[PDB]
């Protein structure tokens, strides 16, 4: 009956992508058995992570980290210290209670940086020029887990994914915040009016249910020691994201301007990632939207 | 005349340094160092700079591959967070002049012969904690040119050949060992492991001369591999070495074979924004470093 079952460790359940995970892994036909968290733990604190796999998973998703741009650039060594010196501290554990599975480090299409629109679609072959401190750290965690899997022959794999789409992104960013200030406006709670920076860039969104998917088909299907990017190979302008909310809410509103954007375009190619695993983007980006729009409106 | 910091002056490469500096009359200046730091301790490094560096070379850090993968964490520690430190501590004091960071060939990794020779637009897969740590630390620099608006430059030099190398490097050890047969202080007999393996030295003066041309005529946010472009095999530079000496050798093994035979950089990158050539012979850096081997024993 059904599948060959593995087991699954995930770092960073209980962040934006991890929650989207669990019912994913909840609701969904998978080899992967969702194992327990038997404590809340510490990346920083390798005594916190002794004990965490009574049963031990044949594949780890490494998830957890300091996420936030300007955190990073308020405090850089902080969030090199989480995000490479937590995913050594987590390799180091892992390998101390006899771990050699699949690990599948998630980093950021952020780390290429600048590119110019003649270099798009944006390919793993382009190096990247990290601008951010964060970006720093993903790339320098990216080198440290596939030198792992050199050194210890584990099955590494990295996935690059590009924008994401879902209940639970920051509100920081610019469609997260445009939809929960429009579902705002459904219910009279402030004027029909949104104060935007630039909006005239275009950027390559997924759905966070097509990301999971793709980590899943990595897991699955990834090639050991290979760079992925995890992107749907289309650009979406944010003022035409912002009409669609709008035009999903039964809403009319007007934006306002509250510095131009440095990267005007962003198209990342997943040729590689398909060609590996098969996978395919298969939500619409209005199903994206009004998804979150709904969440909102439960919320505000 | 502009005023030069160097990390690491008390290492190989840069005692060296010091030395190239005191003797040619060169664009730079060298500050002192007024008081000893740890890179790893922010508040060792504020009062470092009584005047104002327009420069700096950063050598200082956890340099050996064995000692990295003994603790990762530490030579992360040194060569990514103190790097971050010393950054820090340059803008806090308001530095905004030219970085150059010394990396390493060995980011690399593992290139097919045929993709020979190896040039700055390969991309790079480190294989140790080292070269890792080196790799990060180059992106943390150039990130740092990219927001501060600094002059940013990393140099990737190959493998380095001077008086004063670590005595664990192949050359070195081989050099030291054919000096003390010479005076008859060890039987003629080496032990080696895999020296049927090919490397791009350089003498330590190339070198050096190399990152003085790239601080003055590098551009901001590049990348420049400092490499000969010429392979030597370990063997044949062993050989020479006794040539030299005038000793019958005798290499004996040890047993694992080397998972890169063959290293070759390209220096195109590097030439054309400076003219920089080596200057020095591989015969010529082997005489100097048994010559200063004899003095030695
Ligand atoms: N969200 C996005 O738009 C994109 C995300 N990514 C990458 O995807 C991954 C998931 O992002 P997202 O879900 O948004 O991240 P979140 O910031 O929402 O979640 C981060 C998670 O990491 C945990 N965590 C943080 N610090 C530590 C620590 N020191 N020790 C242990 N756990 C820690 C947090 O637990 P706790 O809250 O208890 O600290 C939390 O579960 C990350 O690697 C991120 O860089 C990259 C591209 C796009
Ligand atoms: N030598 C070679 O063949 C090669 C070297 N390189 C690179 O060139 C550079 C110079 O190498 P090399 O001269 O051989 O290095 P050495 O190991 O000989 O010298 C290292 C230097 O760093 C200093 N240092 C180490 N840790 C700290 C710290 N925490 N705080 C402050 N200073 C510290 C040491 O001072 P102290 O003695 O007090 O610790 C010393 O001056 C390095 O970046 C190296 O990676 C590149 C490839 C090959």
């Amino acid at each position: 009956q059904g599948h060959m079952t593995q087991r699954l460790f995930v770092t960073g359940l209980s962040g934006f992508v991890g929650k989207h995970l669990q019912a994913y892994l909840a609701a969904a036909h998978t080899p992967w058995a969702l194992l327990p968290v038997p404590h809340r733990y510490d990346l920083l604190e390798p005594d916190s992570l002794g004990d965490l796999w009574p049963e031990l998973p044949d594949a780890v998703i490494h998830l957890a980290g300091q996420t936030y741009v300007p955190e990073a650039f308020r405090d850089p060594a902080r969030t090199l210290q989480i995000n490479l010196l937590g995913t050594l501290n987590l390799l180091q554990a892992l390998k101390a209670r006899g771990f050699s599975g699949t690990f599948l480090y998630i980093s950021s299409g952020d780390v290429y940086g600048q590119v110019a629109e003649a270099a798009l679609p944006i390919h793993e072959e382009l190096i990247p020029h990290p601008r951010n401190p964060y970006a720093v750290s993903k790339l320098a965690a990216e080198s440290l887990c596939l030198q792992w899997g050199i050194t210890e022959g584990w099955r590494v794999l990295v996935a690059r994914p590009f924008n994401h789409i879902g209940p639970g992104q920051k509100d920081s960013f610019v469609i997260a915040s445009a939809a929960r200030q429009i579902a705002r406006m459904k219910q009279g709670l402030q004027a029909n009016r949104l104060e935007v920076g630039d909006i005239d860039v275009s950027r390559d969104f997924l759905d966070v249910q097509d990301v999971l998917s793709a980590y899943l088909r990595l897991l699955s299907h990834g090639e050991a020691g290979a760079v992925y990017n995890v992107c749907s190979g289309q650009e979406q302008k944010i003022r035409e994201l912002i009409e669609l909310l709008a035009d999903i809410a039964q809403v009319e509103l007007e934006i306002v301007q509250d510095r131009r954007a440095e990267q005007r375009r962003v198209r990342g190619s997943h040729a590689r990632l398909h060609d590996a695993t098969g996978w395919k983007p298969e939500i619409t980006i209005k199903q994206s939207l009004r998804a979150i729009l709904s969440d909102w409106e439960s919320r505000v």
